[PDB]
């Protein structure tokens, strides 16, 4: 099946996932430069006061921490959205060395890793509804540099040894994910994909400039965790990260000048 090794990785991906040579395919190298101010995008809305946390899941490429979705309690509105958008779950990408593991890159710059807080527009009932649709979900992508400790991200480093193989899951309610959260919420935002196979072109992407600082002890751990599941081969989970893709027809936005 596809992963992220020599015989199954992004390179590999089109032949099961066509999609994958796409119009709209993320991620993007971000020209900061070239990206254009757009006075007319509105305020970032993140609402996350009543985010329910539930588990916390190895599913073999990257670990998601999901919510309950089945009511509007943690939200993004506003930016260049319309309607309101759910979080699902949080995950990130992240990679064997600090110089790599981000998605997207800011004038070709790879940072340590990168967030996702996935989110699909009320408007189509369900998730799974969402990815069918061109503006199905929003996905806030916050990228991490290696320094400072995030005191919010320890109690996910904690868990983590409780979900070391694919397929294992914790429980993991109230975590609050504010505070994963830079202080500036100016972004850039494009049209694009989901980063991972089925590739569906369905995301309004909003990165945000500012990224967090996390320590060398916190994203050791992320690079602890196994792609294998338990009682095969242990492969470490590291450069779980599709590279820049080309941007095409597309132009990035900025919320700011
Ligand atoms: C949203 C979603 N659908 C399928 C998967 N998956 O297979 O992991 N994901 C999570 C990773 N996709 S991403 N990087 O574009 O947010
Ligand atoms: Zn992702």
């Amino acid at each position: 099946h596809w992963g992220y090794g020599k015989h199954n990785g992004p390179e590999h991906w089109h032949k099961d996932f066509p999609i994958a040579k796409g119009e709209r395919q993320s991620p993007v190298d971000i020209d900061t430069h070239t990206a254009k101010y757009d006075p007319s995008l509105k305020p970032l809305s993140v609402s996350y006061d009543q985010a329910t946390s539930l588990r916390i899941l190895n599913n073999g490429h990257a670990f998601n921490v999901e919510f309950d979705d089945s009511q509007d309690k943690a939200v993004l509105k506003g930016g260049p959205l319309d309607g309101t958008y759910r979080l699902i779950q949080f995950h990130f990408h992240w990679g064997s060395l600090d110089g790599q593991g981000s998605e997207h890159t800011v004038d070709k710059k790879k940072y340590a890793a990168e967030l996702h807080l996935v989110h699909w527009n009320t408007k189509y009932g369900d998730f799974g509804k969402a990815v069918q649709q061109p503006d199905g979900l929003a996905v806030l992508g916050i990228f991490l540099k290696v320094g400072s400790a995030k005191p919010g991200l320890q109690k996910v480093v904690d868990v983590l040894d409780s979900i070391k193989t694919k397929g294992k899951s914790a429980d993991f309610t109230n975590f609050d994910p504010r505070g994963l959260l830079p202080e500036s919420l100016d972004y850039w935002t494009y049209p694009g994909s989901l980063t991972t196979p089925p590739l569906l072109e369905c995301v309004t992407w909003i990165v945000l400039k500012e990224p967090i600082s996390v320590s060398s002890e916190q994203v050791l751990k992320f690079r602890k965790l196994n792609f294998n599941g338990e009682g095969e081969p242990e492969e470490l989970m590291v450069d779980n990260w599709r590279p820049a893709q080309p941007l095409k027809n597309r132009q990035i936005k900025a919320s700011f000048k």
